[PDB]
């Protein structure tokens, strides 16, 4: 017969012209549809965007289906006869374009991704008959891109293609990675070659035949930097060999994205191949109707023998024409026991510089961080996460100085915001390189007043407040200058050798409590003028060999109403209410002047205020006042 | 008539072949001219650079007029009666393609942007006819990007677009946001549809018609992030609804490159009304000569009634013929009641890495910054400006921690090199993310001979000298670490708990004036070997309770000629010149043994060297060598 | 007589039917040949990446020969008295496109890497006959690009632009900076202009002239930074004139990608020509069969005879049929007077984001360093290099902070972890803006245990353990809080003013061996409560001038036998063994109450325990445990 257009609103309503359409091996085909009704205003709102079928009357009766969507529609002038529209058929998946995301998955293998991607959506006419497993992804962002570009790219990565089986009701994209996806048609599994010489031919055949070759790089080498394993050879190369000249020239990039050596040979194999898919292809002109972008065919009858095989569609363009029927179809093929990869076509995402996110983690924590000093991160664009431990996978943070098990350490803490850079602009590989303050997280010291101070100031951690921090911070104000250290428990100063103090002006040192101080060999003080002892208890010096007090011009030991001084000149005076001197042995008082006894030379001597324990204790309480 | 092409150097000189145009509304017209002349050598250079126009004649006597500027002509050969000349006009704006420059704007809208670029370069054939008011942009830069696409991108992103009016002498461009700021030309405010079957018409009309629609998505959802306000909500979304399936698909995008909720509302707007301007569009061939891009008119008299309405032209093709007149128009138009908006074609800068730039602030003063702790910056690719506080915006600086009045913090100074960053790429986003030392700005520590210290050494500030400064350092030469600590004036330490010191060798301490020391409770120290105390002054100590005093071998007491000297085995020897022994009460001298007055028993005792003041002050001056 | 075709396996066996040809100045040819043969079956892989040749002949008997490689190939089907066949001719650099590695080019000249490049892979059909020289290059990247970008871009980049001559048996890349590499073909060196009008003519002629002109920007300024010298002023600006008018607009880019004033002049001048090349450009049809691409031909008999000029073909089309002879090209030329430089049109690779490096140096040290704090390190994507100090060029570290002489400072060492970030994206200006730790280069502190801790540890070098170092470390963990001060070796501490130490509960201070403590002035020391002293050798001390010992309950001196007490009542006890008291003037004893000798009333006072040597000692060595 014809070929039926059937859609909404009728399958009665239109006439089909003209159709030309384009498909090809893991995209979205395009059906150019010229059409004719006897209504010169059918409503283009009631069949935009629902699906349209085109039915293509096969040998056995048996019908071949376009089935698509209308992206667009128009309605075209003409005179009284028939009026004249257009409208162009796309799959289901192009309606992925019409939306956009930003959006983080983890833990999922790329055909799980795209599932999902599709079910969120609403989406259901799709299959899997992949062959092979995939690596599951700890972190893949879809970022600012369409739904539509994120699927296909990552299908370009992972070596995954489709094509579509058109039903009368149904389009469905079958999601394939080796040969056992694709089949034959009835009545198409072998087509023949008949030269366009005869005139006419009765039977559904192919007309013209070109092959064509072309020099490719005959292999790919990929690496790539695992941190957790710094040492990892992680090289991969896959090679393709032809027997023509010039088949030798190496491929090589960075990074592979992989971190396992064998997703890394998956990966450089599937670029090699989708690159080697294109040397050698056929080019076949036919009337063959069955035979579609996806469908394995064998071609008979072909002068050049070799030639007569069986070939995999990778595209093909339609043309049909209806006088108010001829079918015929141009196509590209490679053989079937070549591997379809797709090419990198579709563009990947790419960060242009550092954004700034925030530090998160668990309800609980104020500080959340893993054996490698990681955190994580809540992005600004993210929009479907709980800001918690989920919220990103683990980023490493840069540091001031970082060595073998030595350096500087300051895990961001949850809350904070930070600088998040992105290795080689990958979205997929954030790395933390700055803190940065803001409105909320405020600067240490008040600025612009305290331009001047330089420094550290920490925070207790659980549940500390603005007084429980431990510091450094260093005053620049000229005049001013300042270094100050706190410890908001204790401090623990050890040094292995010699320690030196040198202060210029006043030291003034206040323990609250006890101080005992230990000297391991000798101790020697020197004061250039006066020296000053206050005790408010009991004082006791304890030498174990011999004690000597020297003094230039007196000394005196007062206490009470003992008083007790020497002095330079020799001249002795003890006084007291009694006294008392005994020895064991022989006691001797000698003078070479005169000795006298309560002649009356000798009286009491004076105290000169000092001994009494009330004044004393006056002067040392002076030294301690209350708060 | 036909139409006449007026030119310097002569209006009769040139005649019009053919000529063949395109307009399209925002973007720039072409026109190309192919044109003979009797002259066989009009001088290229004297019509190359300078307006060119065409003067077409319209019902009622009045023109239209082709204005523009000759960007390129061309002197192609010819046969003997007419030698053939071809030139392409473009507007004026097609010149700011011809000059670059890197240049930062501060608080301007982006009209008032637009206009100054306009102005600077001498243009002045324009118009302002924008309805909205625009926000004033505080940071906008112009950068690697020729002066037209500086003046497209912002005109695409505020919702700016522009149409050119054509006078004699004169094109302007029109600044456009609304319906307003067209027109319709006289004797075209409304153009009839006659088909062209009938043969022959005599007035202006169109004979072929097309509507089309296609799908597009239904809404556009835009975010950003405040420092100032890290917790406002400054997601934006912006709805257009369809009556057609499938026009409900989602978009998202971040950053919108806005702070305030409000103007980010109007750019979710401005964009996707961009998006669903191409959603239904109408297309029309015909001869009418007044209409051009930009204006509007009324069709009249098309079967479809609905469709003869009022329609703003979108873009226009045109084709003109003399022998030696025929003028046809295709037109692109959507419903006047629409509202246009310009897609996002012309490319945005983006500064793909980080860059160098320069601190700068005030003459007078040495650290320019903020509550934030933000810098401001000198660029090295911006050359209009003076290296002062009006060079760049507030700037933040990442630190080593940042978090809630806690954290790191090392203010960049006047004059310093930094390391900005770029948030997304955007030019218009600088962060500065690090610290580079120069030629000038040098390393502290001479390298390589110190590589191996590490620190933090700072400035006194203002007026600081290289001998003005506070630091830490840390020498790891093995065998000769040393870790060093400079308080320029005073240093404070503080611990509110224990304190401990542990000195492995030898202490050096050394007061240049007077310590005091203070102990709240009880004082303890040990001394394994010898004690040693020099006092060039007076020494006083005082104890509230009970002093106590003890040797296990001998306790003297020597000042001068009085020498006292206690023993282990219970000598008690005393000498002196004169002694004085006084009781109030009773006194008792009693021995085991004899008790000898003036025997002979009882000589001087030896000072052995000790208690002479002399030599004291000589031993004690030893400890404080001059100067 | 024709064109011939010899190739692989036989010239009588390919006889070329039609041929396309494209060939521009500094750009590859691309030659299409249809092609017929006697043979249905010569296979492709005979033929396919070998070598092609074309022999057009001349006037003379002379041979042109178009020579190249054959990149594909085609079968066509065929009736029976002919089969055909398609090849498409490239130049060999073409085939580094099947090429692509990351390389590092060290002080090498552009023309020195593209020689280098050539021979590498085996390329040996060039030469140079570059007349300017070309500066050497202290580092060169080839990132993420194929071998003919690489030495292209680097061309485009130096002005250095390519042609083509062909031998029978070889094709030669040409490479010129230059008017002087350019010659004529013999029998070339004037053509002549007939005009179509004259009908039909024999000899090798040109029948169709034009010449264009377009608005082109009159200047390019550049600009560049070279921390080096950072005052240094490194602006260059390169003009072209022009009579004609709008011919003076400038254009401006930074960063030149120079250091030295006089390479960006050049760099200026090359990318500003080159955009002038354009501005004039002569097209001629022809039949002339000598005439190419690199050629110089000049111009007679054409009506403007200011035309009749010398041209340097910059570009050829090209088309033969033949039946089973007719010639023509169209050349697109520049007066010879101008200057050629290419377009920048190979695309300049671009490192979107931040890497990893590992740090490398000599084989002895630990670590390497420069004058600037700079250091050498390995990139993951290098597989040429010997991880030593060749590896890559001086790079530049961020820091804390950074000043003239002053500020934070912490070198890289070898081995460590790096974060590598790239100026305006260039793979050729890499900045270290990181350090980052990872699975052998761990965190100071076991997290997450630690997480509490913040700090910065050192290393000793060289030969330094993981107990060799210099650190300070804050404890952040509620209610555990520490502060920490490790000095490997020796401790300076520097105050020029006020120092002060307040801790609020015990201070423990321990020193190994001595201590020395000195006071320039006043020393004063307050005990709220007890004082103890322990001393294991001998005590001494030493007044210059009044010594004071007061006590508010007693004053006891007790050693061994000898006891010695003062008391509040003034009650005053000496006990020994025996006494002796000796005066050189005279002695009073006197009582207020009664004197009594030998009563009884004086016995031995208690030693309480005290004065006993072993006790003493044992109470000192209790303070000095042993380990």
């Amino acid at each position: 017969r014809l070929v039926q257009v059937d859609c909404p609103l009728g399958p009665d309503v239109l006439l089909l012209q003209r159709m030309e359409g384009r498909e090809e091996l893991g995209r979205l085909f395009a059906y150019e549809l010229h059409l004719v009704s006897e209504n010169p205003n059918l409503p283009l709102e009631q069949l935009l965007g629902k699906p349209m079928s085109l039915s293509l009357e096969l040998p056995g009766g048996s019908r071949r289906f376009f089935h698509g969507i209308v992206a667009r529609c128009s309605q075209v002038a003409g005179h009284g006869q028939f009026a004249g529209y257009q409208a162009t058929l796309r799959p289901w998946p192009w309606l992925l374009t019409r939306t956009s995301d930003c959006r983080i998955f983890q833990n999922q293998s790329v055909p799980e991704i795209i599932k999902q991607v599709f079910r969120n959506l609403g989406f259901s006419d799709f299959e899997d008959a992949l062959t092979r497993p995939y690596r599951e992804w700890e972190y893949c962002v879809q970022y600012r891109e369409t739904s539509f570009d994120f699927i296909s790219r990552l299908m370009e990565q992972e070596g995954i293609y489709y094509w579509f089986r058109h039903e009368q009701k149904r389009h469905i994209l079958v999601l394939s990675d080796a040969y056992g996806a694709h089949r034959s048609p009835g009545g198409y599994a072998s087509v023949p070659y008949y030269p366009p010489t005869l005139g006419h031919r009765e039977r559904d055949h192919f007309f013209d035949w070109q092959m064509a070759r072309e020099v490719q790089p005959g292999s790919l080498t990929l690496n790539d930097y695992d941190f957790q394993r710094p040492g990892a050879r992680l090289e991969v190369r896959s090679n393709i060999a032809r027997p023509h000249a010039a088949a030798d020239y190496p491929l090589y990039d960075y990074p592979g994205e992989y971190v396992q050596s064998q997703d890394g040979e998956q990966y450089a194999r599937n670029r090699i191949e989708a690159i080697q898919a294109q040397h050698e292809r056929v080019r076949l002109r036919g009337v063959v109707r069955g035979i579609g972008a996806g469908h394995l065919f064998r071609l008979s009858g072909y002068p050049r023998d070799d030639q007569n095989r069986e070939y995999l569609v990778v595209g093909a363009e339609y043309r049909v024409v209806q006088e108010l029927s001829q079918f015929e179809s141009e196509l590209d093929c490679i053989d079937a026991s070549q591997s379809f990869r797709l090419l990198p076509q579709t563009p990947v995402p790419v960060v242009r510089g550092p954004q700034t996110a925030v530090v998160v983690g668990p309800k609980g924590e104020e500080i959340w961080t893993d054996q490698y000093g990681r955190v994580k991160v809540h992005f600004h664009w993210d929009r479907h996460d709980q800001s918690n431990e989920n919220s990103s996978c683990w980023i490493r943070v840069s540091q001031a100085w970082a060595g073998k098990n030595w350096g500087s350490m300051q895990i961001p803490r949850i809350g904070q915001e930070v600088i998040v850079s992105f290795l080689e602009g990958d979205p997929d590989r954030p790395i933390i390189t700055g803190r940065v303050y803001n409105a909320e997280q405020t600067v240490p010291y008040e600025l612009p007043a305290n331009a001047t101070q330089s420094g550290m100031k920490s925070r207790s951690s659980k549940g500390g407040t603005p007084a429980n921090f431990n510091e450094i911070r260093m005053e620049d104000k000229k005049g001013a200058e300042q270094l100050y250290i706190h410890a908001e428990r204790n401090q623990d100063n050890l040094v292995e050798n010699d320690a030196s103090l040198s202060v210029g002006h006043d030291r003034n040192k206040s323990i609250g409590h006890d101080e005992l101080a230990r000297i391991g060999n000798n101790r020697t003080r020197a004061v250039k003028l006066n020296d000053t002892l206050l005790v408010g208890g009991a004082k006791s010096d304890s030498v174990t060999g011999t004690y000597l007090i020297e003094a230039g011009a007196q000394i005196r030991l007062v206490c009470g109403k003992s008083v007790v001084e020497f002095n330079a000149d020799g001249t002795i005076n003890i006084s007291g209410s009694a006294f008392n001197l005994y020895a064991s042995g022989n006691g001797n008082i000698d003078t070479g002047g005169r000795l006298d006894l309560n002649s009356g030379g000798a009286s009491e001597v004076d105290a000169k205020g000092k001994g009494v324990q009330g004044t004393i204790d006056g002067q040392v309480q002076a030294m301690f006042p209350p708060p």
